[PDB]
């Protein structure tokens, strides 16, 4: 660590006048300030991101733990492979250090803001501040202040800030949370720093992007493809086809998927704490919810075969794990991911590494992350148990402050609309189940998406292509998620005379074409009642690969 | 004060210099090698001038200032702005107006060489300020299948050199794509604010391209960012049909640039405008295809009724009169359409202001713009007869070079007819900018605004923003037709179709008061068919 010492990551050090301080939700932290607390998050991000490459707390190596360009950090020694547990079952609990490592980098920053720039009188006003505030988390299941959306800081390349000394002086400065910028190409930094098998020009990439990389555009394009967040909220609202048609109404599969979670009793840690696969009805688990979120952020396919005038493609940094960490929206993320785990636990308080598959992984080392051990006098590193209870790294969440109410909230949440919509059909569920191998295409990313009916050979990928029921995404032993199906199914139902659908899928790569060797296994499964009022699944249809075009196939 | 615009001055190492497309130059620049001299001077001049206080008159600021609002003096003239649109002088007013940005760039790198450059490098710097002419975006041209924004405009920043530190290039932000304040508009220092308007331009510190729509924060119009791929998709612009399986496209921008240039026998009137003032064929002209161009790159739309998850509005300063000029891609739009009149004019020689229309405009002085006349040696005003040869201000355009070569390269570059006529009042609405929108066939009640509507045709964009239009005076467009009229005939049993047409505002809502002559005309072209007004759904009516 800095001066030669490991970092001991301790969260955000316990003040008595600042008992167990909430991480709050961004777009409701950011719209009550619409201000301290927003101009040393601002400046303090700023400066991080800002460091020299050497300095291991700067932005570029905090990010580099998680993936590219795989060097060392902190002492610790660095297909090529990363710090980050994915695939496996401390999945949570090494992000949940991770994140914790991040936000208390940036308040060590607020307090030397503070102590360079705040002037006598308004010290102590700043400190306490600094030490009130929490790293927000971006609420992807939530509806924004009708539709899911990314945060609005994230959308805005500027941010106005308080100048300390300078009463009502505002300034007006990038934003550090719209983008991380370095000062070259990723694939020129100095050695062994340079980002350079990934199937996108990540190394031609200067700043993080969102939709920003299409083919067939000038290669200085992709130093900085911009920030797509309108086509991220579009991916953001993904639902089946049939809900843009007249007389239907929509439901966002990301927040019925999110209330699954929370909801469904009986899940082991194995199976809600990862997408690794050593009952279908216990497929819907974190790490898969988590895992389409990266790609409806970012977007993969680089490229479409044809020729088209509205190009709904283009990919970013959140979809790759190697560079996902980079983009600012990276942290946000992986913190509701955090608050996901915490309210899953608080529901579930007996399934913590539970189960056999899980047990096994309980006491791994995450690894590059130091603590002291005062049991036995030395630096160490974390382990899952340290973590269980997330407030011994001195934060909390407000959902997570009340056990008796924490189901009320979820459903207000994350409820609503599901059960407004479910309410209108007979009380039977359908659930698809997906099981597939990360390494299919040799490491290469790639979605699978279902449909219901035929397949428009030329338009197979998202919410506008015929008869789209939903995507499970390999966010780069197999791999399990799950997708509703209960309306998709009602649709088809009354479209051919009570007919359970085939459930047809296409494995897309970041071409745009299909691949016609990656093995996945679909199955649609049935329960009779409602998932929210619980069940008996059965299968009741099995999956099938749909053809495409033969200019779309890979 | 007064600044005489001179074009940049006559140097014998540099003989008629020549504006080149943005896209060849920066290719050049960038791909030729490492010396990007040029690009370098560009964007550091460029900088300079955009970091200009308000007090200075060549700050970007002023000279965008000179366009539209906030309607202030201009080199001692005092401040409707000064630009000229639906009037027989818009091709010379603008050439003026690119020239004065030219010439204050040029002499902006003349500054940045004194300022940066050593002294034993300053000749090879001047040299390539003495060459550097202000690149045109053509936006007719197919990328190097479609037609597409310039490269450059497409960038947040650039890798420029730093002289005297040779090999060492640094990225800086571009300042072609996007101008940023430091505060909103709507707040700058009076008289120069932004400041009931439908689209939020007080709350913007940065020019947007579709950036800014309804029911976002406030905070995100502060800058809205720079849609280029949507600019893109609405430049190329197509009837709906052409998106069908099987069928192949063609740009409608592309087909109305080559029938611009090729189509003898207009009048300068005809040509310069779209000014009626009381032969359809003849409708086709210069200023509605800019005016569309406009339309394109920015978005006018900030709202649509209805549920849709799919966002395809969004509203920019390049729709408006009153800000489009504070967007860098203005200036080389409207360097484009110098070079399209340039090219007009070579291949129509005797058409100038001399048909009983234009003939009263041709004598107008050009407020603000100053030169010095040397038969009087007196200050004067610019008028349109100082700048028909475009060589007098020392810049070319590399297609008017060769006369001999101009059709065959028209064609290299941009190539019974049906066509529609449409003529409208840029006042229908008071003066608020609205789209009219074209369809053979049945309309969508929910969906009656681009090439994605079912059976859109083409669309008319009035650029402009109780008022009312001078009295006898109304405005004029073209579209292409025969294409669209050969599918409908395929799908309704040969009928010619009677053209529909939706006025739509920047709330996505349909118009229904408002009355256009549209009509269809075949091929010596002969009326056919009258266009009548389609309603809309309910939710989506004005
Ligand atoms: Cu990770
Ligand atoms: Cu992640
Ligand atoms: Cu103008
Ligand atoms: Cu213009």
């Amino acid at each position: 660590g800095p001066g030669g010492s490991p970092y001991l990551i301790t969260g955000i050090p316990k003040d008595p006048k600042h008992p167990l301080p909430i991480r709050k939700d961004i777009d409701d932290w950011y719209l009550e300030q619409t201000r301290i607390q927003l101009t040393l998050f601002v400046e303090a991000l700023t400066v991080i991101q800002n460091r020299p490459l050497n300095d291991q707390l700067s932005y570029f190596r905090l990010a580099g733990i998680h993936g590219a360009p795989w060097t060392e950090w902190d002492g610790v020694p660095g297909n090529p492979t990363g710090f980050a547990v994915h695939n496996n079952y401390t999945f949570p609990t090494w992000h949940r250090v991770y994140v914790t490592l991040y936000e208390q980098v940036i308040y060590e920053a607020m307090l030397d803001f503070i102590k360079q720039n705040v002037p006598q009188n308004g010290k102590a006003d700043w400190e306490n501040e600094a030490k009130q505030w929490r790293l927000p988390y971006w609420d992807f299941a939530r509806f924004a202040r009708d539709e899911l959306r990314l945060p609005i800081l994230v959308t805005m390349p500027m941010v106005k800030v308080l100048v300390p000394g300078q009463p009502g002086k505002q300034l007006s400065k990038p934003n550090p949370l719209y983008r991380f910028q370095m000062q070259t190409l990723m694939g020129t930094l100095e050695r062994p720093y340079a980002i350079t098998s990934f199937d996108l020009p990540f190394d031609k990439c200067q700043s993080t992007t969102k939709y920003g990389l299409l083919e067939n555009y000038n290669a200085d394009v992709w130093a900085d493809g911009g920030q797509n967040w309108l086509r991220a909220n579009l991916a953001l609202n993904e639902h089946p086809w049939y809900q843009n048609l007249d007389g239907w109404d929509s439901v966002p599969t990301l927040q019925d998927m999110t209330f699954r979670l929370l909801t469904t009793g009986g899940l082991n840690w194995g199976e809600f704490s990862s997408t690794r696969y050593d009952a279908p009805k216990n497929w819907m688990n974190l790490e898969a919810i988590h895992n389409n979120v990266h790609n409806w952020v970012g977007g993969f396919m680089f490229s479409r075969p044809g020729r088209h005038d509205l190009k709904l493609w283009g990919a970013g940094h959140m979809s790759s794990v190697p560079v996902a960490a980079y983009d600012p929206i990276f942290w946000l993320h992986h913190c509701n991911i955090d608050r996901l785990t915490a309210i899953w636990q608080t529901v579930n308080s007996g399934s913590w590494f539970n189960d056999d598959k899980s047990k096994v992984s309980k006491d791994d080392d995450l690894r590059p992350f130091h603590r002291f051990c005062e049991k036995t006098r030395k630096v160490v590193f974390f382990r899952s148990d340290d973590v269980k209870d997330w407030r011994s790294l001195n934060y909390d969440y407000a959902i997570t402050k009340d056990a008796s109410r924490i189901r009320k909230e979820i459903s207000d949440l994350y409820g609503q609309r599901t059960k407004e919509v479910y309410k209108d059909f007979g009380e039977e569920d359908y659930i698809l189940s997906i099981r597939y191998s990360r390494y299919a295409l040799g490491g290469k990313p790639f979605q699978i998406n279902i449909f219901f009916g035929d397949v428009d050979g030329k338009d197979f990928y998202d919410a506008r292509s015929q008869n789209f029921v939903g995507s499970v995404f390999n966010y780069s032993v197999l791999s399990v998620s799950q997708l509703p199906a209960r309306l998709a199914v009602h649709y088809y139902k009354k479209q051919n005379k009570g007919e359970v659908p085939t459930p047809r899928y296409v494995v897309v790569n970041s071409q745009g074409k299909a691949e016609a060797e990656v093995k996945v296994e679909v199955a649609l499964h049935k329960t009779e009642g409602t998932f929210y009022d619980a069940d008996d699944y059965r299968r009741v249809a099995d999956g099938k690969r749909a053809e495409v075009d033969d200019a779309y196939r890979a």
